[PDB]
DNA sequence: GCATCCGTGACAAACCTTCCAGCAAGGGGAAGGTCAAGAAATTAAT
C-alpha cells in the first residue's frame, strides 16, 4: 500500500503521453495502479535497480493494454 | 424569519500460448435430388 501511493506521482507523470480522447484520465491511472501493482511482485530489487525504471515498461504495458481493449467501440486486439 | 448560491427552461517493442482458414490433390459419409421395372384405374367385346 505504500509503495503504491509513493508512486502514484508515477503513473500520473506517465499519463501525459497518451492523453487522447479516447479515454479518460482516471481510467489509465488506475489501469497503471494495476500494472505498478503487479511490478510490485515482478520487481525483485536484488539486482540492484530502481523501481521507477522497472515500473515504467509495466505501467505503459498497461496503458497500451487498455488503449487496445477499450478507447475503442469495435474493440480491435492488442495485436 | 430574510439575503444569497446552484439546477433548468430557452417556437512502444518485442516475446510466448491457443484457435481457425487455405492449398495442395483429393476420398468418403450424410442428406438430399432424378431414370426404367412392375402394380392401381379406365374402356370396348358380349
Amino acid at each position: 500500500k505504500e509503495m503504491v501511493e509513493a508512486n502514484l506521482r508515477l503513473v500520473i507523470s506517465i499519463a501525459k503521453k497518451y492523453t487522447n480522447r479516447g479515454l479518460q484520465f482516471l481510467d489509465l491511472i488506475q489501469e497503471g495502479n494495476i500494472g505498478l501493482m503487479k511490478a510490485v511482485d515482478k520487481f525483485e530489487y536484488r539486482r540492484g535497480y530502481k523501481f521507477s525504471t522497472y515500473a515504467t515498461w509495466w505501467i505503459r504495458q498497461a496503458i497500451t493494454r487498455s488503449i487496445a481493449d477499450q478507447a475503442r467501440t469495435i474493440r480491435i486486439p492488442v495485436h
